[PDB]
């Protein structure tokens, strides 16, 4: 695996989710756009990996778990076995990548994309290499009892534009947002 991928929406005072749900009412297409992002390969005959948190997990609704045409592996220290479901579990990020190189995975996987929530978009932001941060800013205050870390501009780069990536202010149910693409190399 040479790059990996971090996708969130985040609301102006950096809040992920409030009571196991996002903060926000649902915005249609922000979520076609993390189902776009996640889910397209560039490769035929293989699938993105989404790697997410226990919480994550539960909080995707049940009859949609695991998220369709992906592989879906979850991240627990006290699980020991994945969540009924979920392809494959880990205990820790670093597991999980090495996991995309073991023969049940070996070309099987195209692109990763870590889906939260705050504990492992921390340790995501920090891996060594190509890493993509595609942040949606909600720009609202939302309250929230979960939060994205803020990113490092030492590290990383706000990109001003992006191919496949909406540039302009989007407006869904009344609620202004954008798209921005951070990128870092090392
Ligand atoms: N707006 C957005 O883009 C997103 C919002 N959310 C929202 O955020 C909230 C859930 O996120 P959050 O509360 O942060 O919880 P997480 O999804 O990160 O789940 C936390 C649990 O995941 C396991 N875990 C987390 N990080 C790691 C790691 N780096 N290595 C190994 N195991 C790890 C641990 O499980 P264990 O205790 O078993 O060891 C931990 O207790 C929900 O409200 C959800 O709706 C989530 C994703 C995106
Ligand atoms: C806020 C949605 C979103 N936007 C961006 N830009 N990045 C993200 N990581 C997320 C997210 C998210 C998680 C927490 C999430 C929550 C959620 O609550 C309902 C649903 C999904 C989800 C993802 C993909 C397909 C799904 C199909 N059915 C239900 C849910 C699906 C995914």
């Amino acid at each position: 695996v040479g790059s990996l991928n971090c996708i969130v929406a985040v609301s102006q005072n950096m809040g992920i989710g409030k009571n196991g749900d996002l903060p926000w009412p649902p915005l249609r297409n922000e979520f076609r756009y993390f189902q776009r992002m996640t889910t397209t390969s560039s490769v035929e005959g293989k699938q993105n990996l989404v790697i997410m948190g226990k919480k994550t997990w539960f909080s995707i609704p049940e009859k949609n778990r695991p998220l369709k045409g992906r592989i879906n592996l979850v991240l627990s220290r006290e699980l020991k076995e994945p969540p009924q479901g979920a392809h494959f579990l880990s205990r820790s990020l670093d597991d999980a990548l090495k996991l995309t190189e073991q023969p049940e995975l070996a070309n099987k996987v195209d692109m990763v994309w870590i889906v939260g929530g705050s504990s492992v978009y921390k340790e995501a932001m920090n891996h060594p290499g190509h890493l993509k941060l595609f942040v949606t800013r909600i720009m609202q205050d939302f309250e929230s009892d979960t939060f994205f870390p803020e990113i490092d501009l030492e590290k990383y780069k706000l990109l001003p534009e992006y191919p496949g990536v909406l540039s302009d202010v989007q407006e869904e149910k009344g609620i202004k947002y954008k798209f921005e693409v951070y990128e870092k190399n090392d």
